[PDB]
């Protein structure tokens, strides 16, 4: 094996922002690199749009111009010329430009703020795209990356991407099938869940059932492709049409690829557009809606490599080509899933017979009670009801975080209090059994259906273990699986942490004074590791959610499976004395045909079941293309529109108040806090301003200074639902609000909702605020 | 319908008539994580064991009390008014329709003492919602 | 009745479906849920006599039915009054078959009887 | 005229008090379930000797939802 | 900005006037503002249309 592609499964998620380097964003290639960076834009800047149109002149702009302030309200040839030169087509439709100029009358400041203002209703505030870069490495004997392509003259590589999007022709999401899936237990899934029924898979029926034939149904399939080299950079769109070919028929762009001199490819995704055929069909469900389509996609990447003397080299087999999937925004990229897709990836590769044999050291602990801890900025169960957070608050007001890097005996009290507060993936503790046919009832808070029955509920007699999120099997009150456990080879590292078997150097305990310190210390080990291909491999993943999968947010459960691999192998630690949960070397399995798969529009009739997942497990079998991944096949299983699941991806509102169950609150927050509030904290008492902190400079400085303090520290505590960030159809006066009007304003309003951003509070005194805060911003405000 | 009506901007959020229909009250508990002082001689102190509410300085101590005596919420959400459970509609319409029994179970909001507020910034009279307890 | 290509074609695939009235929990708790009643009527005495039960059992009373029997020894049955109700006035039975929080009157069970003659 | 039959239900001689008056099958029930109970000895086979409330268990609830 | 058409004119060489209505187009400014109310619908927009029709009448001799 001679090239390889990196990342193996790329990233790029939808945004209004335009398809241009400057004004977009770039998935992760090295982990944590970003947790702190105050400076971070993710949405598009007044600044950023100005300095576009400064670059779009002269260009000897200002001189063509000038030399029509003397020859003269303009003509059409004139405007034709002008903005031909600006070179703004590709941004903005070249006729509202046009009519942009019409109602003018220095010329070339009305010019400017003219076009500016046709920039600013287009982008401004606008989410970026988050696009994918794919590199070329060159490998050993024995497939080990050791560098990227370096292209010298004459040399040249050409990618070739395809993909499509199945959603309308695939089944509905009623819940996770593998759920019942006869297993002996994976790193990811124990198998306590199908072997007591904890959550039994449903079936599923057709989406668009009305659409009979297999022939007819494959109208509902959107597929492009493109080609691009590093002999052009011109960006080449991946446009598809539903219905596919009196059919009204609309154009989708599933995405946009470009390639640099040096080889690199560039994949953005969709803007983010969603559709019914009809306007009157409105998506009431939150997956699984007929008659609509989405820009989201997914698909295959290949490349070849042409040298100068002649050798070809075709990346095209599965262990060297790569995927492309796009997904929803992420609104707090600085914020990680407890659990990613990257561990899932990790644990697909256990059988959980052989997580005894397993080997702890504290950075694979750390990552859970980091993230864990960073959750307080997404959801307010983190923030004021997690106790596990606030005992890290105290250890870190002592600088005496580093006890719990302490495997000894003194310690184990400290560690143990911490690990009997995680809810155990086994799903076999806080349960009553029935006829111990044997049913696992928990004893512990159950999440209720909407469905109500006027009886008293059983009271739970065990406390609510962590984390406060639901899970697969939340269709069931009272199973054990309604709640989000940590995976089975995670809840091992932290049970061999609270047992003392567990290693950390002495230059970590150094670094560990409090939880930020340490985080910093591990982010800089991601950032001087020397394997560059494998850390970008896995900083495209660690931003995804890992669960639970209902269906989830970017991709859902068959990615759990060992079985949608070709190759999952551990190669390294992160450093060498330093796993922080390994470096692996993963593929995709791939159908080699691709578009042209005979696979390609396969279905299991009327209703999908597990028993279709049960026959897809022997690689020969007829089901086995369940796995062989084509175009499509990695996101056909989300909700459609994508919006409907974003909107159903919040809080589950327990009869008990708190803590407010969560489900993917790191990627689609539920309680934020405003850029409203941070103007309200952000000054201190000594700021030269004419306002301080909203009030009036004499107002800020005749007050006392621990009530000008404690007055920063309630506006810090105010958290503002994030579903509330945007007009989701509760203002106005009698607005019916609801989960409804959620669903269905988001197809419109989820470009509005606030993104979340790191910002900085230069003297936070004794307030208690950190130096670094993480700030959501929506014109709502 | 005697609740908030929102603007498209965020704050402030216009009220009806909160001095007798609250909208945003103090929940009861969140009185019970404020409303000890660091010395309380008790396994439990402001909903952390004696052990980390002791080990914790005295000035993040204060800190945690005003976060959870920040911790506002909403009137509507002191019973379930139609939004409780897994996929729950809510709405203005399930409000109306659920508080014609409901309205014996919504928080009601009585004078508390808060003993040693210290340095917390925290009033020596609170005013507490009691909801279901 | 039925062909066994409709399986065998997979014609038309049985779905899974889910307990009604979910929240309530255990087995123990779920028996609430089951109404029922019984009673008896001889040749002796044609008073009829109501077979009522309970909902949630062990709240309101669920007539079931009546039953009669003549001085011939043949027991006429009467169905309930075709009462359905909700447990809450606001608990509104919006799905063609699965309403939770509803009870109704209808009911079905076992007739037996016992014939004793004058020579013992 | 599609002739007279002689035809009894399976019944549970213990009715209300029968063991089985309470039997499920979990958190749902599935085709594999009546699979199962076509078995005579199998822990299922209690499907099809009917304790009371078993012929009209399946019917909508209530049964005016059924009838519109 | 949506494109209304509200009717559409003709005259032949004899003098008379053919005015045909619209499509029949009628269209909210979002998608998801539905019409559930028998007359009045905000964001909604609809072809029909009412207005003045005159005429100037020129002969030969001026
Ligand atoms: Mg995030
Ligand atoms: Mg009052």
């Amino acid at each position: 094996c001679q090239y390889k592609i990196y990342p193996p499964l790329g990233i790029a998620r939808v945004g209004n922002g335009p398809a241009i380097k400057p004004l977009s964003l770039s998935t992760p290639e090295v982990p944590w690199a970003h947790l702190y960076d105050t400076n971070v834009q993710y949405l598009v800047t007044q600044q950023e749009l100005e300095q576009l149109l400064e670059e779009a002149f002269g260009g000897n702009v200002i001189n063509e111009i000038s030399q029509i302030k003397t020859k003269l309200k303009f003509k059409q040839e004139e405007i034709e010329t002008i903005t031909g030169l600006l070179g703004l087509s590709h941004l903005v439709p070249q006729q509202q430009l046009s009519r942009s100029l019409d109602n003018l009358e220095d010329i070339v400041q009305q010019i400017k703020g003219a076009l500016l203002k046709v920039l600013s209703d287009h982008y401004l505030h606008a989410v970026k795209k988050q696009a994918q870069n794919f590199y070329i490495y060159k490998c050993d004997e024995q497939g080990n990356p050791v560098e990227k392509l370096k292209l010298t003259d004459g040399d040249k590589v050409t990618w070739r991407v395809e993909v499509a999007n199945k959603k309308s022709f695939w089944y509905d999401y009623n819940n996770a099938l593998d759920l019942s899936l006869h297993t002996q237990g994976s790193g990811n899934l124990s198998k306590n869940v199908s072997k007591h029924r904890l959550a039994p898979a449903m079936t599923a029926k057709r989406r668009n059932p009305n659409v009979i034939t297999n022939s007819l149904r494959k109208q509902l399939v959107i597929s492009s492709q493109g080609s691009v080299s590093s002999d052009n950079n011109t960006q080449v769109p991946l446009r598809g049409k539903f219905p596919a070919n009196l059919q009204e028929r609309h154009n989708v762009l599933q995405g946009s690829i470009e390639c640099d001199n040096e080889g690199v490819l560039r994949f953005y995704a969709g803007n983010g557009i969603s559709q019914a055929l009809s306007p009157s069909s409105l998506n009431t469900d939150f997956a699984d809606n007929s008659n609509w389509f989405d820009d989201i996609c997914d698909g295959r990447v290949t490349a070849v490599v042409e040298l100068k003397n002649g050798d070809t080299f075709e990346i095209q087999d599965e262990q060297s080509s790569a995927w492309v999937a796009t997904t929803p925004p992420d609104y707090a990229p600085q914020i990680e899933p407890i659990v990613t897709m990257y561990d899932m990836v990790s644990g697909a590769a256990l059988k959980e017979q052989d997580l005894d044999n397993l080997t702890t050291q504290f950075s694979d602990v750390f990552p859970i009670l980091y993230r864990l801890y960073r959750m307080q900025w997404v959801n307010q169960a983190d923030f004021t009801d997690n106790a596990v957070n606030t005992q890290i608050r105290e250890l870190n007001s002592e600088l005496g975080f580093a006890q719990l890097l302490d495997n000894s005996a003194s310690a184990k009290s400290l560690r143990e209090g911490i690990f009997n507060q995680f809810r155990n993936p086994l799903f076999d503790q806080d349960i009553d059994v029935d006829d111990p046919s044997n049913e696992w009832v928990s004893n512990s808070r159950i999440i209720p259906s909407k469905d109500e029955t006027n009886i008293a509920a059983k009271p739970a007699t065990s406390s609510l273990k962590l984390p406060f999120y639901p899970n697969d099997g939340i269709d069931y009150p009272g199973s054990p699986v309604q709640w989000f456990a940590i995976p089975p080879f995670m809840y091992q590292h932290l049970q061999n942490w609270a047992a003392g078997d567990f290693s950390v150097t002495q230059v970590e305990k150094e670094s560990a004074n409090t939880i930020e310190e340490l985080g910093l210390f591990y982010s800089e080990q991601f950032k001087n590791s020397p394997n560059s291909a494998l850390l970008c491999a896995r900083g495209a993943l660690d931003a995804l959610y890992g669960g639970g999968f209902h269906p989830g947010v970017e991709l859902t459960w068959p990615m759990r499976h060992n079985l949608i691999y070709s190759q999952n192998d551990y190669v390294s630690s992160v450093t060498p004395e330093i796993n922080l949960l390994g470096l692996r070397e993963f593929r995709l399995k791939q159908d080699l045909q691709g578009l042209n798969s005979p696979n390609m529009y396969q279905d299991f009739g009327h209703v999908i079941a597990v028993d279709n997942v049960t026959a897809s497990i022997d690689p020969n079998s007829d089901a086995a293309w369940l796995w062989r991944s084509t175009p499509g096949d990695l996101t056909k299983w989300m909700g459609i529109p994508w919006q409907s699941d974003a909107a159903s991806c919040q809080a589950v509102y327990t009869p008990e108040d708190f803590p407010i169950p969560s489900w993917w609150a790191a990627n689609l927050p539920v309680h934020v806090l405003p850029l409203a509030r941070y103007n309200k904290f952000k000054d201190s008492q000594s700021a030269d301003l004419p306002e301080i902190n909203g009030m009036t400079h004499s107002i800020a400085q005749g007050m006392s200074e621990e009530t000008f303090e404690h007055l920063r520290l309630e506006q810090f505590s105010q958290r503002l639902d994030w579903l509330h960030t945007a007009d989701l159809g509760f203002v106005g006066y009698h607005a019916e609000g609801g989960y409804t009007n959620g669903l269905i304003q988001m197809v419109s309003q989820w470009k509005n909702m606030a993104m979340v951003m790191a910002r900085p509070v230069e003297n936070p005194g004794s307030s208690g605020i950190p130096n670094v805060v993480y700030v959501a911003y929506s014109q709502a405000d």
